[PDB]
């Protein structure tokens, strides 16, 4: 694509918003960026020449454009840029620039949950198969920073909201793992419209790969020729279940018994079988990503073992962001003595009501914080306990941590009314168990 003299207006100050001004830079174009907070976080990272409007959108900044830049984090339906939009100004996202330029084929997986554990083990397939690979998105690391003329494989971690801004990706392969509620604060018109966002994903796709046991994650028109499935007792991979032992398999034929897998868990072993079908339909050799799936250890923040001392287990599950990924912990979760649960931060309009049926019984207390602390403790009033931040409820649960017991910080919510990122929160939740549940 070719952005020599146009007025590109760029929105938001944050990591998007900072790759795409380095992008226009290194091309010798100057934009200008805008960001509804008066004090956003990239404001002092901003090089010096670069315009920039803060506090609200600047209509006059967004009426001139020729172009407009929105990161993830602004509404297409705020009024202003509504308002640029029935104007016929072209607006993108920094994925919909990355696909301009990406000259390796890109692999794109958006889903409610497990969108990074997928990600990344396609990209470790891919390292297995000696491929130079470029792993990216909305696992943390911005589209644009990957481009290089050296890497043969892009793999992109997409989220609905990169989704909306973005009209020329053209994946060899794409997944919606699952749809779940998440986002409503961004989908006025409820799930349909958030699964609507994530369905432009198999749009020109080579091979889509779809969840047997979740009909949202189908094709828009409907499965079709290029569908491949994934699920746990039927689709062209999946799983069986022996006598005390689980295999991945593959279009009748056993690939991989679990044990060999560093990953637990139902739902990580489907995540392995969409991470293969993705990279099977990439090219990449089944060899060498059998091998990645044995070697993969987890991502901080997902359901990650932080201390186990004194036979008490904390875990920061802290990516748990949404109402599913909670379940996803607590489905199966065997605790021998007391669940202690951390809930709460930016509940983005959920309903919570699907994780009352995990908190029944003696054996399970919630410590709830944050912006929507109040509706995750109304889920079981008689063993819930509210603060307005984690260190108090942590502070608060400590001295009732017996051996046997598991500390959870499994949020269901988004982290930003108290934190800079999810990480954050995590590593905080870290420093708290070291400090409260170690000698
Ligand atoms: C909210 C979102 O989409 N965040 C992704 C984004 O990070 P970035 O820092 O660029 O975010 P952003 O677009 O500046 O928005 C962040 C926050 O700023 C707020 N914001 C942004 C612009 C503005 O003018 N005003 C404003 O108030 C947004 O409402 C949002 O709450 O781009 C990064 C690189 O692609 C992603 O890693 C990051 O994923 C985070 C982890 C995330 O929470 N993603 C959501 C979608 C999710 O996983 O559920
Ligand atoms: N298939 C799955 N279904 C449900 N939850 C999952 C699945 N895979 C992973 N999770 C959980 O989802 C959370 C995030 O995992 P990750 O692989 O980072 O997914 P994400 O899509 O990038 N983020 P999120 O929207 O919060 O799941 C963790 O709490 C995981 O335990
Ligand atoms: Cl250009
Ligand atoms: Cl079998
Ligand atoms: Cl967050
Ligand atoms: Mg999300």
């Amino acid at each position: 694509a070719d952005y020599q003299g146009k007025n590109v207006v760029i929105i938001g100050l944050g990591l998007t918003g900072l790759s795409c001004v380095d992008f226009f830079l290194a091309r010798g174009v100057t934009p200008r960026v805008m960001d509804t907070r008066m004090t956003p976080p990239g404001l002092d990272k901003l090089p010096e020449a670069v315009e920039r409007h803060t506090g609200s959108l600047n209509d006059e900044w967004l009426m001139a454009a020729d172009l407009i830049v929105a990161s993830p984090g602004i509404a297409l339906a705020h009024p202003s840029l509504s308002a640029a939009a029935d104007a016929g100004i072209e607006i993108v996202g920094d994925i919909e620039l990355f696909c301009r330029e990406a000259q390796a084929p890109i692999v794109a997986i958006t889903g409610s949950n497990g969108k990074s554990t997928v990600t990344t083990l396609v990209g470790e397939m891919a390292k297995a198969a000696g491929v130079n690979v470029g792993v990216g998105g909305n696992i943390g690391l911005p589209a644009l920073m990957l481009l290089d003329d050296e890497c043969e494989l892009y793999v992109l971690e997409l989220s609905s909201f990169q989704l909306e801004t973005t009209s020329s990706l053209q994946a060899v392969a794409a997944t919606i793992l699952n749809v779940t509620e998440d986002h409503m604060d961004r989908y006025p018109f409820g799930l349909q419209q958030y699964r609507a966002a994530k369905l432009r994903i198999y749009e020109n796709a080579k091979v889509c790969v779809v969840n047997a046991d979740d009909a949202l994650t189908m094709p828009i028109r409907g499965a079709d020729e290029r569908c491949v499935s994934f699920g746990v007792n039927m689709g062209d991979y999946h799983l069986n279940h022996q006598q005390g032992e689980t295999w991945l398999r593959v279009k009748g034929e056993k690939v991989l018994n679990v044990k060999e897998m560093k990953l637990s868990g139902q739902h990580n072993y489907t995540n392995a079988l969409a991470a293969l079908a993705l990279a099977d339909a990439a090219g990449l050799p089944r060899a060498s990503s059998l091998k990645a799936l044995t070697t993969f250890t987890g991502l901080p923040h997902r359901f990650e073992v932080v201390l186990e001392h004194n036979g008490v287990r904390w875990i920061n599950d802290s990516k748990a962001t949404n109402v599913g990924s909670t379940e996803a912990a607590l489905n199966g979760l065997h605790v021998d003595g007391t669940l202690h649960l951390l809930l709460g931060g930016d509940g983005k309009s959920a309903d919570f009501s699907p994780l009352a049926r995990y908190l029944n019984g003696d054996n399970v207390r919630l410590y709830c914080f944050g912006r929507d602390g109040a509706q995750l403790a109304a889920l079981r009033p008689e063993v819930a306990e509210q603060t307005e931040t984690m260190e108090q409820a942590m502070r608060l649960l400590a001295p009732r941590v017996q051996p046997g017991d598991m500390v959870l910080l499994s949020p269901a919510c988004a982290s930003l009314d108290q934190f800079k990122n999810f990480e954050q929160r995590g590593n905080e939740f870290a420093r708290l168990a070291k400090e409260l549940g170690g000698h």
